[PDB]
C-alpha cells in the first residue's frame, strides 16, 4: 500500500500521549517554567483536573 | 492542662501530610523545579514507590 516513510501518508500522530526531553541526563530541556506542565510536552490528556 | 499556643508545648506536628503555596492564583512557590514534588511540599507520604 502507501508507504508513509516515503510517500508522506502519515496517519498515527493522534497515538502520542507525551514526550519529555532531557540534556546531560539531568536538565529538563524546555525548562524555565515554560509550559503548564513545565517538565514535558504533554501532547494529550485522559484526565484533566 | 498545658496551653501549647501560649507556652510552646506543640505536639501534633506529625499530623501534617503536605502544604502547597500559590501566589496570585497562578505562580506555585517555590516553583522553578526545585524539589522532588514542590509544586507541593510533601511533608510525609503513606506509601513510597
Amino acid at each position: 500500500g502507501s508507504i508513509p516513510y516515503l510517500d508522506g501518508t502519515f496517519y498515527l500522530n493522534h497515538t502520542f500521549k507525551k514526550v519529555s526531553i532531557m540534556f546531560d541526563s539531568s536538565v529538563s530541556w524546555p525548562g524555565n517554567d515554560r509550559l503548564l506542565t513545565p517538565n514535558e510536552f504533554e501532547i494529550k490528556r485522559s484526565v484533566d483536573g
